[PDB]
């Protein structure tokens, strides 16, 4: 089906465009974000979630695609704020990590030029107008995405034990497992008022244009021995004229021009 791609490999992300011209668009994610070098925007719709603090369904599987470790979404979540008031659908949950301890550089997105060891990025569509998260992609339908960034902390987080085991559960190439009961609100930060948003993009082939991103200032600490299940995930890359299996590590892109983009920020 898709030509295969790489970050630093076999069509490399500098190459990317030669087979998907939109990751060369002038909006292209992610970026860093400087507080003071934001406008702080009023008129922001507070984020509304509808149906996140509910138990997750039963069918709510996590999948190892070789570039991530996949959540796909089965709950009826709802979503809205921020330049709008219109309601997405969450349904993908992906993530993105270095080498795994405290002072690694994982995350797509940075802050004061600070990145942090792991993101955590939850995508949403709109359902009216699409059956899935895929065809609004293809589609090029209207994108929601909201990230949130990791600090390595003293203690387990314990709202992330279902996910943590689920990862742990998925290191093998391509593997599918079901996740235990979690729920969706209390993997977000403590306070979720205050925020990012500016226009973007997939971070990944094929780059589509048209994903408004929210971004939250506020860290989700996790310990050092969840953070370190995600090393232990394994992916195959063509090396030369080898195809070979190794470990999954630094699965990020690398920070894009802003090129005239303004990034909002909530008021509190």
């Amino acid at each position: 089906e898709e030509i295969g791609w790489s970050y630093t490999g076999a069509l490399n992300q500098k190459n990317w465009g030669k087979k998907y011209p939109t990751c060369n668009s002038p909006k292209q994610s992610p970026i860093n974000i400087d507080e003071d070098l934001t406008q702080v925007n009023v008129n922001l719709k507070k984020l509304k979630f509808q149906g996140w603090d509910k138990t997750s369904l039963e069918n709510t599987f996590i999948h190892n695609t070789g570039k991530t470790v996949e959540i796909n979404l089965t709950n009826d979540y709802r979503v809205s704020g921020g330049v709008s008031e219109m309601v997405f659908k969450a349904s993908k949950i992906t993530f993105h990590w270095g080498k795994c301890n405290m002072s690694s550089d994982g995350s797509e997105h940075s802050l004061e030029g600070q990145k942090f060891p792991l993101e955590m990025q939850i995508y949403c569509f709109d359902a009216d107008r699409f059956s899935s998260f895929e065809e609004a992609v293809k589609g090029k339908g209207k994108l929601r995405a909201l990230s949130i960034l990791f600090e390595v902390g003293t203690e387990e987080n314990l709202d992330f034990k279902a996910i943590i085991d689920g990862v742990e559960s998925v290191s093998r190439f391509g593997k599918q497992a079901a996740l235990d009961p979690f729920i969706l609100l209390n993997l977000l930060p403590n306070s979720t008022d205050k925020y990012y948003i500016y226009n973007g993009s997939l971070t990944s082939p094929p780059c589509t244009d048209t994903v408004d991103w929210i971004v939250f200032k506020d860290t989700v600490s996790i310990s050092e021995s969840q953070l370190a299940v995600f090393c232990e995930v394994l992916t195959m890359q063509q090396s030369g004229y080898v195809m070979l299996m190794d470990y999954l590590q630094n699965n990020f892109r690398e920070q894009q021009y802003k090129f005239s983009r303004q990034v909002f920020s909530s008021y509190t």
